[PDB]
């Protein structure tokens, strides 16, 4: 079976862009150094250690108490906010991928941890958070890109993501067989990039030794689509410590869909949002 | 030749909905009382008298100087924010129209004034702010609704909006003649309601004298779609003086697209935005 291509960080962007249209997915090998990965893991550990609140939790309250989830990791994990989120290889890919739709930003970035004994996900498309995506035709400009960060090893046994190459060209998901998929086996620091409409499934975790598989999922969307997570409650001090790119990703700046939108989006008083807010940024100068 | 149906403000919503799927548009007669129309007009006169800006204007700078425009009237006109934005009939229509896509909110509401001697708009659909709308099939859940408030009289002289009935079912805009459209002639306090994909055009203004024609356009979108105007810089006192419904329309609350989105949208910390912000409201 044709496998997912593993590319070094210096790989050609045109090539990556074409990989996404032909195969629908690929892996960037060793993008994040191990020190970044381990700093990110420790920040995430802090969040998972927090005793559960007394109040409502929108997603978590639907699941049993052993559910492992960290929402909107950019507000609590400085390593993601300052290093992972603004990786220039990721954004080179995004800019080439989103060329026909225009600007993109971060819709969500969150931790999942899959424990030993968990079954695999059903095969699906990532068209549920913004259901209108389910009706976009294949040839329309893509509005969503999935970026999957393994924070432990992804192996065959512990549930490496199952991806069916070319499946973004299918009419429906149907009920595909597992052996039609290939495995995104990976080391921490690798990155898996998945095109809109590609049929895939988390592999669960069939190990029995008690070692959980840890994944951070980041969804970059056209700025036409409302971010699932809103970063508007970030303190000004935190917002201003980020770079312009980071501020743009977290919804703090006016953005531009492609023509025929010739004005922009996410603005106020006919001015750019960062101007009305007098937003400073770390790399303004 | 079929005309725009004129309906009483208290008409049945099922009939308003049949019209939007058959004609694609209709007119509500006398929805806003005269005292609402007058105070709204007074609040817009204040903004119209604000001196010309010193910095860039994202929209205004794109067009010649006869472009009279007041963006995001929700933040500067209390009558719109406290009365027109939350009108219960408008929302009965919206809830029915957006049933398949789920929750909706305000993408934009703004004032345009069209002086004498202005030519009509080219025929078009309202699919430019969110270009992905161009590729949605006709059968897919609608994600946008246009609500047009005449603040002066719309007449055949001064450029009442031209609407081509049933044109939401066309594959493309094409090159339609002006005589394929019917005119949304209205008095202030009426409301023109236009379905997504309906071909239409601003009438311009064929008059030679007279004050400009004045219109407030509100675009209501699925909460899946990012609001053109962000109301996030409204002061907390202003936000908490509004009703829950008002806060939802202006992006200050977590919202719910339809299943299979089973969590919602516009949340933070796995919590509702209004709960993180400890947001009071006029009616909660
Ligand atoms: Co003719
Ligand atoms: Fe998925
Ligand atoms: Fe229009």
């Amino acid at each position: 079976k044709p496998q997912l291509q593993r590319l070094a960080a210096d790989a050609d962007v045109d090539r990556m862009c074409r990989l996404l249209e032909e195969d629908g997915a690929f892996i960037l090998k060793g993008l994040l150094p191990f020190d970044v990965v381990e700093s990110f893991n420790r920040e995430l550990d802090v969040q998972m250690a927090i005793p559960p609140p007394k109040g409502e939790r929108l997603l978590a309250d639907k699941y049993p108490p052993h559910f492992k989830y960290v929402p909107n990791v950019a507000t609590t994990c400085p390593t993601f906010r300052n290093t992972v989120l603004i990786n220039p290889v990721i954004h080179a890919i995004c800019e080439a991928y989103f060329q026909r739709t225009g600007d993109y930003w971060l819709s969500a970035a969150f931790l999942r941890e899959i424990e030993s004994g968990m079954p695999a996900q059903p095969f699906h498309r990532d068209d549920a958070t913004h259901p209108l995506m389910h009706y976009q035709p294949l040839e329309a400009p893509p509005v969503s890109l999935s970026v999957i960060f393994p924070l432990t090893e992804f192996t065959e046994e512990n549930g490496a993501t199952e991806v069916i190459l070319g499946s973004h060209r299918w009419t429906e998901v149907g009920t595909p067989e597992r052996d039609q998929a290939v495995l995104a086996t990976m080391d921490p620091g690798d990155v898996l990039i998945v095109r809109q409409r590609v049929v895939h499934a988390g592999g669960g975790n069939r190990t029995t030794a008690g070692k959980p598989r840890r994944v951070v999922l980041a969804y970059f969307n056209s700025v036409q689509l409302t971010p699932f997570e809103t970063y508007r409650t970030m303190p000004r001090e935190m917002v201003e410590s980020m770079t312009v790119l980071g501020q743009r990703m977290l919804g703090w700046r006016t953005m531009k869909p492609s023509d025929p939108n010739i004005v922009g989006i996410n603005l106020i008083d006919d001015k750019r949002l960062e101007n009305v807010l007098q937003l400073k940024a770390a790399d303004s100068p």
